[PDB]
């Protein structure tokens, strides 16, 4: 719960409207060429392709590069990720929750 307080990811960028020939691979190496990257997941059943940025500075920097801009012969549309879109991890505290087995003990007085 920390991104929240912008709104959305500014490392995490989206890409839509690509053409079911563009692969993984390109996607990752045509923004590499910016700044190095740190995730790359771009499903085939949805051309929409995910790319992480491992600068904050240089993700913005393409966004407005890239941005306004045709991949092969479609427009690129570069959408922010939502802070959800990786989502949360449980921390130490959780393990706290875990109750003893003393409390085992712990009865009524009769039936």
């Amino acid at each position: 719960g920390s991104s929240g307080s912008s709104g959305r990811s500014k490392t995490v960028i989206l890409a839509k409207n690509l053409p079911a020939g563009t692969l993984a691979a390109e996607i990752q190496e045509t923004f590499s060429r910016f700044g190095s990257l740190g995730r790359v997941l771009l499903p085939e059943g949805g051309i929409t392709a995910i790319v992480e940025f491992l600068e904050p500075l240089e993700a913005r920097k393409a966004f407005r590069h890239l941005a306004y801009s045709k991949f092969h012969h479609v427009p690129l549309y570069l959408e922010w990720a939502p802070i959800g879109v990786f989502g949360a991890a449980p921390q130490k505290k959780d393990s706290q929750h875990e109750q003893p087995a003393e409390k085992a003990e712990s009865g009524p007085s009769s039936g």
